[PDB]
């Protein structure tokens, strides 16, 4: 079996629970994206071709406030679908083991990605997450995530392309709507994501009123 239901309903609670600081799900996202960004940046040192399917590394940031949803996009090296695979199975039964018992423990676990199950923390703030990515070596795919969820990891034929890379569409929980203004997200960069070498964008909608 899969436990995806479990574990995600677990995490949900575990890290809503002791991370009261909520902004720190941002932290999370553009650290795991400037990841990405490493790896495609490295195998391009070899084989420049790697990025023909994209040539700017950046981290993009995309509020909407009329959808509810909070979109950060890197061009990283992206997830195949055994990756996916790999991070919904393996990764995240053995992550949320090392949590817990760090947890359990009494050791300090402010470092969530620490233990692997850093996307669980999109769970402070959004209700349901929508995981877009692209591989140069395979084709791209969507997965949905929510608390007791157990959705298929589908081929995404009707999504925007992302060319290569990773896109997390956070659908924010209806009181935390804070996160979705402009002020505020610039804020969460300039604290914690300083030490990001890659560029950090955010788009602004001019207003009508
Ligand atoms: C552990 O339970 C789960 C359950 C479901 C998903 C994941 C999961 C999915 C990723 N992946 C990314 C997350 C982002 O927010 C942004 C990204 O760009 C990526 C990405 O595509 N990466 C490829 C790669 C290659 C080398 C090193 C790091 C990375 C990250 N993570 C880091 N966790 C984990
Ligand atoms: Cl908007």
């Amino acid at each position: 079996f899969g436990f995806q239901a479990e574990i995600s309903q677990l995490l949900d609670l575990i890290i809503n629970t002791f991370y009261s600081n909520k902004e720190i799900f941002l932290r999370e996202l553009i650290s795991n994206s400037s990841d990405a960004l490493d790896k495609i940046r490295y195998a391009a040192l070899t084989d420049p071709s790697q990025l023909d399917s994209e040539k700017d590394l950046y981290i993009r940031i995309i509020p909407n406030k009329e959808e509810g949803t909070l979109t950060i996009r890197d061009t990283g090296i992206g997830m195949t679908k055994a990756d996916l695979v790999n991070n919904l199975g393996t990764i995240a039964k053995s992550g949320t083991k090392a949590f817990m018992e760090a947890l359990s423990s009494g050791a300090d676990i402010s470092m969530i990605g620490q233990f692997g199950v850093g996307f669980y923390s999109s769970y402070l703030v959004a209700e349901k997450v929508q995981v877009t990515t692209k591989h140069n070596d395979d084709e791209q795919y969507i997965w949905e995530s929510a608390a007791g969820g157990t959705f298929t990891i589908t081929e995404d034929t009707e999504g925007p392309r992302l060319g290569r890379g990773t896109s997390m569409k956070l659908f924010i929980k209806e009181d935390l709507k804070e996160y979705l203004e402009e002020k505020r997200i610039r804020e969460i960069v300039k604290k914690h994501s300083e030490f990001i070498s890659y560029p950090i964008q955010l788009v602004v909608t001019k207003e009508t009123e």
